């Protein structure tokens, strides 16, 4: 008789069953993959960056509402009623949309940080501290943006001589306008600015990520070269109808104010008088500014120690030059990227280069020879401590060159498959909050489903968007043990210990 005059005033809905299957399938897989992140990165130092950090704090708000929010959203939608009170109805609506908020700004301070380390050319002294106030900051925003969404909601009842009656949450307006004001402001907040400016984020990493960095590894590789170092070099020589002697290289466009041939034919000019000149070769090549030509040319015509290529190379015969010659003079006034760098030290050349940029994120003291930029002089003296260095045994400086380009070049690898798991969380972000998103806008901006001629297919709609928002906190932990390896072992170690 007790179950009897509920399921009298509850009416089902066709489609319960799956609702409920769908909401206790998010339930438990939400639950269990949150809780796992935040144990994976606080057992595992080797899993505490930035990045992982504020993937632990999205994990924490998903934890959150699947627990405080989830099964009264579950409730409402299964019987159109609200059960649990005043304070509730403010509670658990505040709770849900903190927590979108702390998410989709959480998302936000990710595609910044990595923004910051890829195309930004500084970098952020503080890392854990810098998270950490983040984070901060989130709640605090996320707390107090929120209010108004916690003051709006109340408690109605509705009596259909009254011998019955339901009581519903909802938002309480004064009036036609400020709903539409309302949630036009908290569609731009929670979804349409930041996933804009996230999007305009992860194309410019994209494009610094995948376009303009990273070296064909398969390609610029000592294995394709044959015979011993001295033995290339000295055929190198012998092609180049030069002596055996100390061999630097230059390669890039010739030009004024970028990369430098400017200073290294005024640092020639600075050698030249010196008797420590005539135990140097030099191979300079490039096109570009035809004074600079000019200069050049004139500089190989005085000096059978000098040659100047102005043709095409082909990509084989720069990497036997690479393979074969002492040095690569790298001095460059602007060098983002520095990728003649770790072609060069790929195959075993050692780097003399401007302090500049991306040549100082590659190029260390074990590793390569830095110089002030601009500074023909200074450039002259690197030469020369070149020289010197080459009257003695060079391989541990080849070997540290090769293993720092390849180790760079892993770097690079290991930036480009996190940022391709961030844009897939992003994207399945936008996804599963698109239907809400619109359905809050339709109903409450532009006042649609007022008087529908289908209330049911509006409901299960709804409904639908409801469950989809929940299924995102369950999906995400999938995103990680799919695209990062990291992740992927500490949820393995967690299965097979307690199995
Ligand atoms: C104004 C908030 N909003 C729009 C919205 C856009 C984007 C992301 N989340 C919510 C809503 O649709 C409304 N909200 C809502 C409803 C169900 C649900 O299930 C994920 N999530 C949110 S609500 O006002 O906080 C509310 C109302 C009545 C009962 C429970 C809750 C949580
Ligand atoms: C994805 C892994 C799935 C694990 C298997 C467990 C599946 C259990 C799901 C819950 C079934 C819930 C169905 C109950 C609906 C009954 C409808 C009703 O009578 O009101
Ligand atoms: C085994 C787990 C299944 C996954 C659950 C997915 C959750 C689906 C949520 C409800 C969508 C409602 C669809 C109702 C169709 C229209 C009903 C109607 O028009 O009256
Ligand atoms: C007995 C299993 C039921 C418990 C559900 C556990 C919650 C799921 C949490 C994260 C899922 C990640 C696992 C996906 C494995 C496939 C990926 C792969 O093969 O590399
Ligand atoms: C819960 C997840 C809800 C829907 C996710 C569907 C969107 C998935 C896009 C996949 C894109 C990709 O993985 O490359
Ligand atoms: C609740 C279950 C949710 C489904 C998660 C599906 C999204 C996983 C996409 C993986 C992308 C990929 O590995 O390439």
């Amino acid at each position: 008789f007790l179950r009897y005059l509920w399921r009298e005033y509850l009416h089902p809905k066709e489609y319960e069953w799956v609702l409920i299957a769908g909401y206790i399938i998010v339930f438990v897989v939400a639950l269990i993959g949150n809780v796992l992140v935040c144990v994976a990165v606080w057992k595992n130092h080797h899993m505490r960056t930035v990045t992982n950090y504020f993937i632990v704090n999205l994990s924490l708000a998903d934890v959150l509402v699947t627990i405080t929010c989830l099964p009264a959203t579950l409730v409402v939608d299964i019987t159109e009623t609200w059960f649990f009170g005043q304070s509730l109805c403010k509670v658990i609506p505040y709770l849900q949309t903190v927590s979108v908020s702390v998410s989709v700004l959480t998302l936000s301070c990710i595609a910044l940080d990595r923004w910051y380390a890829i195309c930004h050319p500084l970098m952020f002294k503080s890392t854990a501290k810098r998270a950490r106030n983040s984070i901060v900051i989130i709640w605090i925003v996320s707390c107090i943006i929120m209010i108004p969404q916690a003051i709006v909601m109340e408690c109605s009842t509705v009596f259909p001589n009254k011998t019955t009656l339901f009581t519903v949450c909802d938002e309480r307006w004064g009036g036609e306008i400020y709903p539409k004001m309302y949630h036009i402001c908290f569609f731009l907040v929670t979804y349409m600015a930041p996933l804009c400016l996230m999007v305009l984020a992860y194309l410019q990493i994209f494009r610094k990520l995948w376009c303009r960095q990273g070296i064909d590894c398969s390609f610029w590789n000592e294995s394709y070269l044959t015979g011993s170092r001295d033995e290339r070099k000295k055929s190198l020589l012998s092609k180049f109808g030069m002596d055996e002697g100390v061999t630097f290289m230059f390669i890039g466009r010739f030009d004024r104010g970028q990369k430098g041939v400017d200073v290294l034919l005024k640092a020639i000019e600075i050698l030249s008088s010196k008797k420590e000149f005539q135990e140097m070769r030099f191979i300079i090549i490039g096109k570009g500014d035809p004074e600079l030509e000019g200069w050049a040319r004139s500089l190989e015509e005085k000096h059978g120690n000098v040659k100047v290529i102005t043709e095409m190379l082909s990509r084989e015969f720069v990497r036997e030059l690479y393979g074969s010659v002492d040095f690569v003079i790298i001095p460059s006034y602007f060098e983002p990227f520095g990728l003649v760098a770790l072609e060069a030290m790929c195959l075993g050349a050692i780097p003399i280069a401007s302090a500049v940029g991306g040549l100082r994120d590659i190029i260390t003291n074990e590793t390569g020879i830095l110089v002030k930029a601009g500074d023909p002089g200074e450039l002259a003296n690197a030469i020369l401590k070149a020289l010197e260095l080459s009257r003695s045994d060079l391989s541990k400086f080849r070997e540290n060159c090769k293993k720092r380009a390849m180790s760079f070049s892993k770097q690079i690898r290991a930036r480009r498959k996190t940022a391709r798991m961030l844009m897939v969380v992003l994207l399945v972000f936008a996804i599963c909050y698109l239907p809400i998103s619109i359905l809050n806008v339709l109903k409450r901006v532009f006042g649609m489903f007022a008087h529908t001629e289908d209330r049911e297919t509006v409901y299960a709609w709804f409904t639908f968007s409801h469950w989809l928002v929940y299924a995102n906190s369950a999906a995400n932990p999938i995103i990680y043990n799919f695209l990062s390896g990291k992740f992927r072992e500490e949820f393995k170690a967690a299965f097979s210990c307690c199995c």
